[PDB]
């Protein structure tokens, strides 16, 4: 499923992402845009044998189990396929753990390169939250 910008913003605010760990909703919507382009089925293969899954591109080496990544940890304790669903619940719950793992939102490379230090409130413009 491909979310609309405000549609995703509403879903995220309901799951408690707004200002979570001091990161405004705009940061989360911006991260999702550049990580997966709002597509819940997005999967990207990394050259190290791991794969990023879903709307927030969560990694299979440390966060979810996909059964084919050497040295997997599965810290979110869920199969990576569950991060490819239409409802973002699983992805959000796992993202909450990742963000408080000592690196803030720097964990998401696309956020760091395209969202960090910018006017992120622009990502929630026109949305009725």
């Amino acid at each position: 499923k491909v979310f609309g910008r405000c549609e995703l913003a509403a879903a995220m605010k309901r799951h408690g992402l707004d200002n979570y760990r001091g990161y405004s909703l705009g940061n989360w919507v911006c991260a999702a845009k550049f990580e997966s382009n709002f597509n819940t089925q997005a999967t990207n293969r990394n050259t190290d044998g791991s794969t990023d899954y879903g709307i927030l591109q969560i990694n299979s080496r440390w966060w979810c189990n996909d059964g084919r990544t050497p040295g997997s940890r599965n810290l979110c304790n869920i199969p990576c396929s569950a991060l490819l669903s239409s409802d973002i619940t699983a992805s959000v719950n796992c993202a909450k753990k990742i963000v408080s793992d000592g690196n803030g939102m720097n964990a998401w490379v696309a956020w760091r390169n395209r969202c960090k230090g910018t006017d992120v409130q622009a990502w929630i413009r026109g949305c009725r939250l």
